[PDB]
């Protein structure tokens, strides 16, 4: 099919946090069937970013998730046409980020058109104070609602000096064409910034994801 063992990624994010605009572009590669991917991101506008880079990472494609044969793969089925997703990320201190990604395919390269908008982040919260360390691994819960796929996940950012900062993700996935809808399942994730420069102008990001149909896994 159109899904190859090794594929590329090209993306551009345009957004704002607390009213301050910025733009980031990236290029990467991954293995859809292995659920692994990596990419290099460069801040193009609005740098240096005055907020924690981690709030952006999960926005920078579930096609990069290892799906077992007994689970319907909504994402790999959506191509060559592609799909799009919308997401609201509700942080425990009131900060709220809304994001969207329109994913298309050009040859062996996925193209992302991303929008990101966060508001109400407290001035002295971990996000505006850049006190986040990394996102903890997680388990996303996927279920069908009104012909489309939903995905919810309890996320947590490890904090500098100890503790965690919670955020609840609510994502809606929409294939561009009619595809087979999956039954209730899970997707394990682990996103990590492997390297970055001082002000995060350059970031190397990695993600590993695998789906499973029953728990305990």
């Amino acid at each position: 099919s159109v899904i190859k063992p090794d594929m590329k990624i090209k993306l551009r994010m345009e957004g704002a946090v607390n009213g301050h605009p910025f733009a980031i572009e990236g290029v990467g590669l991954g293995k859809p069937f292995e659920g692994k991917q990596s990419m290099d991101l460069k801040v193009k506008e609005g740098g240096p970013l005055p907020f924690a880079y981690d709030i952006l990472t999960t926005v920078f494609n579930r096609v990069f998730a290892k799906y077992p044969e007994n689970i319907v793969d909504y994402f790999k089925q959506s191509f060559p046409e592609g799909y799009s997703w919308e997401r609201s990320m509700n942080y425990e201190d009131g900060g709220i980020c809304n994001a969207t990604n329109d994913i298309t395919l050009d040859g062996d390269c996925y193209i992302y058109e991303i929008r990101f908008d966060g508001v109400n982040f407290p001035a002295n919260g971990p996000v505006m104070q850049k006190r986040t360390v990394k996102w903890e691994p997680s388990t996303e819960k996927l279920y069908v609602r009104d012909g489309v796929l939903k995905g919810d996940v309890n996320m947590a950012l490890s904090l500098e000096g100890g503790g965690h900062y919670r955020c609840d993700f609510k994502t809606t996935y929409k294939a561009k064409k009619v595809v087979q809808l999956p039954d209730y399942h899970f997707v394990d994730h682990h996103i990590e910034i492997k390297s970055h420069d001082k002000d995060y102008s350059n970031v190397n990001l990695h993600e590993h994801a695998e789906a499973h149909s029953e728990l305990p896994r």
